[PDB]
């Protein structure tokens, strides 16, 4: 029993037709009474073929949008004007709650893939999403409006109004293209956009904190962006506050997560995680992970301010070869020396040669 | 089944003489899950009639306090001093928890009402009330410490302290009165002290938002007023950020709201409102509101900061009027051309004659 | 039934030998409901004999510790060096969650005994420790990790990593010692560092609050420091924000606590307080002690900014003697001269003579 793990096909289908698909992750703690800490947080996979609109709609929610492949066209309707976003494979942006907007896949070969990350608040653990547009699952919310409130709003017989807005255009919310001073802080930023934290021959991980970006500070979230060679090893290591949903986006990982329970009580977690699998790494638990193929992940720290990572192992940042040799003798049975001398064999640090010897 | 409407006959009594009355609205989440976001705040009403008198007493939560009808005297106790505010009709204030007050109505004909929104911390969802006085309800809290600590503590005979403080004097907390820096900023503010955010000849709304208001700004609320002429219509709109309680004052109200649920989903709850009644306007589900007679109403907004309110028809803040050609075409039955010539015809904005047709 | 009573044998043993003991309160919210504000805290004691070491380990919760007896050395841990305090009796320091650390007793002939009180936020309500040293009880975290994860990470083999740091060298987590800019404000404070905020013959309380303390402002709580002579009685009071959990440290206390409830419903609850008992004291709810014998207490207020503590009999911030005469003589049955008369026989402030007469 791993109530860390989410596999791919624990998303729920909440819309699929021929031209893309929006899915939902069951709550974080549907099944677990240790992710109470995740409760208001939803994570939704939105997939769209070439020269694909996903119509006009507000969500109830503050989103957090990642362009996981492909590229996008994000409009951003406000009531005075819209902001119009190119996002590449990387790129993130917030969006408000009550935002209506609209997402298109302009390319023309390839899908276009974005994780969003609900952070909820007038329905603590759930997310809505209001459609302008009458499809088959679902009339306009302008339409449950009364016909004297529709005639007197738009100042309009009720025929014209049903015939330009209310009546079915859509069968559902993607839809195929016809075919032949505050706007520099709300604009989109790359997870690749600074040097990355850490860099070597065999892995980087890449982080934005909300220290560095003001949409992220008013989450408290951090967003990181791994990328391993295959038999690459990310040594043990854990975050003093931030807990990480990590998202595999290409290739597998293995995962290897130590934690400790209340029913003495230490437990390996350990899984392979394929594209769209999840594994949640709660803050002060141990974790490594090695490359079982040339891989790509994503990270969404919640609980990210002053976020610390602490590795056991490595040359740099490793917290044991910071303890004296009076301590270390006595926590460990090796001698001082014998601890201080094996902590100085790995010459690298971070990431390592995960070959088996 | 509407879980968003309050009647006024869901208050339960608390007190009530022949000299006023104090009433508890039930919990927000008590017939309802979908109103978590509620839990922490209750909904108090205070009636007095002309020269009378509430006894001296804190509450264990923070109070804002707003005269519907009449005029007040408050005065706050502090450890060194006391504050006296005189309180007319839409004028508000925060009592901070823990601060002992009494109100009189000083008006010699007409009865004083008080809407007190409470914002609970220290048992979420329950508010307490510590009155010096004895009464028949119940004892001064003073008399629940022992002999020897009254007597030590007042230095004091038991029988002068028994007949000076704690024998009953009045029958009820409601009495009669006898016949014949920083305090610029703590200081009352009229709802109505700055001009209408929407103004025409059919209504007008004010509001306060806690970026413009320091007592606001600690508890996250916003504070409106709502002024309609019969027949006028509040046309759909939505809050991105607040949820509205919105309490009947003058007048009759026929409201229209629109909810998103998860037992496809899409419903109106509509009701007409009388004096007293409530009903929460979550944030992101359309509203409009028809006014039955000439009415007023105030709405407590929490959740409040960077609220945003997205209008659906008229001309000014109109999201939908911001969606390009090329995309309302695709999102609604109606060409382009045809939904911007419908959404044009409604030359006013906000409030609309609401006449039928 | 006092819901608010935690007496001394209410903590579980964590863990004891010859040497010291770590215990932990059960949840302030195990077996009442009306203490939900406190779930996400926990109260642990350490206590070590002379010569002494706490073994390496982080917390995944903050932890501010607090001296009450004795002398320590505190070592914190982090990824690029060491920070080393020396703690005497009254010393107070914050440790962030995830900072590995150790507790040495340097004292040759006294007991050490530390109070840590601990704010969870991984797992709401529950508090964990990650020691690196394998022990009876529990085995090292790093062995929960595959051989070929460690071999990999440390560039050694599994049997080096074995002897050197996995297998069992002491019995416990307490272990005996081997016989012949931001610095400054992360550093340790002093309970008494500042003069009391009340003194008299009868009795001193010091308080340390987050207005004053950047380590207290992050966690909203206050501290305080009571020492009372025996036969002293520190009068009825409440505090207006702050719920204190308050500890008895040397002495016995004779408390009333008096609270109003929702099954009229005015309680007392009286106690006498031995080492070791803790009461909570709720926010607003009157409060008085009586000193059996000298005594020494510790308060930890949470909630605490902006607390104001109100006094209900004696002379300074004596909130009864703000409430004029013409209301004081329609709240209490005195007339308005009897009621001031009699509020100004107590000559001394906060503590008085507590001999019955």
């Amino acid at each position: 029993n791993n109530p860390y793990l989410f596999r791919s096909n624990k998303f729920l289908t909440l819309f699929k037709n021929q031209h893309g698909s929006l899915r939902l992750l069951q709550r974080f703690n549907e099944d677990t009474e240790k992710l109470e800490n995740l409760r208001d947080y939803r994570v939704l996979e939105y997939c769209s073929k070439p020269n694909t609109l996903l119509l006009p709609h507000h969500s109830d929610s503050d989103l957090l949008v990642l362009v996981l492949e492909g590229q996008a066209i994000l409009v951003l309707v406000n009531p005075d004007g819209r902001d119009t976003y190119k996002l590449d494979q990387g790129d993130a942006i917030k969006i408000q709650a009550g935002t209506p907007f609209y997402l298109i896949n302009p390319d023309n070969n390839q899908n276009l893939r974005i994780l969003k990350f609900a952070i909820t608040f007038r329905r603590p653990g759930t997310v809505e999403d209001f459609f302008l547009s009458s499809t088959k699952r679902l009339p306009s919310y302008l339409s449950a409006f009364s016909k004297n409130f529709l005639e007197a709003s738009y100042d309009s017989p009720y025929d014209e109004i049903e015939q330009t807005l209310l009546q079915e255009e859509q069968e559902g919310v993607i839809v195929k293209m016809p075919k032949d001073t505050l706007s520099s802080q709300d604009k989109p930023f790359n997870l690749r956009s600074r040097d990355p934290i850490y860099s070597n021959n065999y892995g980087k991980l890449y982080e934005i904190t909300p220290e560095k970006n003001s949409q992220l500070r008013d989450l408290d979230i951090l967003l990181n962006c791994l990328q391993m060679n295959e038999g690459a090893l990310f040594v043990p290591h854990y975050n003093s506050r931030a807990t990480v949903i990590l998202v595999a986006n290409e290739g597998r990982a293995e995962v290897e997560l130590v934690g400790l329970e209340q029913q003495m009580q230490l437990r390996r977690y350990a899984a392979t995680l394929s594209e769209g699998d999840i594994i949640v790494i709660p803050s002060s638990f141990p974790v490594a992970l090695k490359a079982a193929s040339d891989l790509n992940m994503v990270g969404i720290g919640v609980n990210a301010e002053n976020n610390e990572r602490n590795f056991l192992a490595g040359h740099k940042e490793n917290v044991i070869r910071q303890i004296p040799r009076q301590v270390s003798d006595l926590t460990f049975p090796g001698s001082g020396e014998e601890v201080e001398e094996l902590l100085e064999n790995q010459k690298e640090s971070y990431f390592v040669d995960g070959q088996p010897r």
